[PDB]
């Protein structure tokens, strides 16, 4: 029902958020190389590629080792400097008056090129990335008898649907051709992974909503955290330019149920989002990227959502405000995931159209 409006509203917005996310303020993301999968899970090459291709007929630099790596010469030594784990608070200097003050615990941190290092099909998956999705879908339990106790389990079904379906159709999107060696949609893909089935196109549309909803919540109460950045001065602006396009009746929702949840409910909610953490246990490098940005987003999304929710003029500023520009960037990058799985899927079905 709503789907157009959404899509209404993400076209009208597709190039300003694409323009945005490929600011040096939000290009860049900080990621430990070190990681520790501590939930144990098949490592063999052998159960962790996808069936899709007949990986040993194509040629060595199209395995899903290569195609699923960094492009080496795109990430520089971060913690140099802990601008991205300031809060939106301390990044301009609002009166005459981090990243060890703010918990960035990462063993050899590094900030990886977004623009050089696209979310697209990789050839992972198998058992491996089965048993990763299927122990996220599975660690879907909360506190029995807690109001709101099954609500609390929708929404984090519905979310982690919506984040393996926007992973899907994207995969799907940028497509490896392993004869005319060039990326390029895959409809026949699209429609075996999200075509055939409604409910996971639904939930991308879902997820697009609650990411949306977050960034027009937190937009009021947003630090003039941008004009003193001599080469970002204008993101700030930009960024309320794009989040004013994003204005909608479906905020009116209660999409995560905040006025229906048990205040430890939200707590164990937003805990399970550890979800962040598994990501780690994703052996493909892209997708293990990808994975922590877009689980970081949800769960800066779900934080926001629930705090905000209380109210309090104050504590919403305090809570924007206290907010990193690590998760700022994570937020917005994984609404950009959103509104290009989106914008995919309106393109899948006008393809799937001139099939005929
Ligand atoms: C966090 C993470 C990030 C990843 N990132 C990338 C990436 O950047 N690029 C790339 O090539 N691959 C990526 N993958 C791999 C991808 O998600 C694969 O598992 C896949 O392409 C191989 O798919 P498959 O058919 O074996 O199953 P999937 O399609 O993962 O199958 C899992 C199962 O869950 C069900 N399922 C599938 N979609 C949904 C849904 N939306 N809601 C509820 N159930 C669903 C299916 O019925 C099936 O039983 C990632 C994996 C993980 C765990
Ligand atoms: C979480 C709670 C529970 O009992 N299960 C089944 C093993 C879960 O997935």
């Amino acid at each position: 029902g709503s789907f157009n409006e959404l899509n209404a509203i993400n076209e009208n917005i597709r190039d300003d958020l694409s323009a945005l996310l490929k600011s040096d303020f939000f290009k860049y993301f900080r990621l430990d190389l070190y990681k520790q999968c501590s939930f144990w899970l098949c490592l063999n090459r052998a159960c962790s590629v996808d069936v899709v291709e007949d990986w040993d007929t194509l040629p060595e630099y199209w395995q899903p080792e290569i195609l699923g790596s960094f492009n080496n010469d795109t990430m520089k030594e971060a913690d140099d400097s802990d601008d991205e784990c300031k809060f939106l608070d301390q990044l301009c200097q609002t009166s005459k008056k981090y990243c060890d003050v703010n918990d960035f615990n990462g063993k050899n941190a590094v900030l990886i090129d977004l623009t050089a290092n696209p979310e697209r099909f990789t050839g992972y998956g198998g058992k491996q990335a089965g048993q990763i999705w299927s122990t996220i879908y599975q660690d879907n339990c909360f506190t029995i008898g807690e109001t709101g106790e099954s609500l609390a389990k929708d929404a984090f079904y519905r979310l982690v649907s919506g984040f393996h379906a926007s992973i899907g159709t994207h995969l799907s999107k940028e497509y490896l051709n392993t004869k005319t060696g060039k990326w390029e949609p895959n409809l026949d893909l699209f429609m075996a992974r999200i075509g055939n089935f409604p409910d996971r196109v639904t939930n991308m549309y879902f997820n697009y909503a609650v990411v949306a909803k977050a960034l027009w919540k937190i937009q009021p109460y947003l630090p003039e955290f941008s004009f003193c950045d001599l080469v970002n001065k204008e993101i700030k602006n930009k960024m309320d330019n794009v989040i004013s396009q994003l204005d909608t009746k479906i905020f009116n929702e209660d999409l995560v149920f905040a006025n229906d949840l048990s205040l430890t409910l939200k707590d164990e909610f937003r805990s399970r989002f550890n979800v962040t953490k598994i990501m780690d246990c994703v052996q493909c490098d892209r997708c293990r990227l990808w994975g922590k940005i877009q689980t970081t987003g949800y769960a800066t999304a779900l934080k926001i959502l629930f705090e905000i929710n209380d109210a309090d003029e104050f504590t919403k500023q305090h809570i924007v405000g206290k907010l990193t520009k690590y998760e700022l960037i994570a937020l917005l990058q994984t609404f950009g995931r959103l509104s290009e799985s989106i914008e995919s899927v309106n393109m899948f079905e006008k393809m799937y159209g001139k099939r005929l």
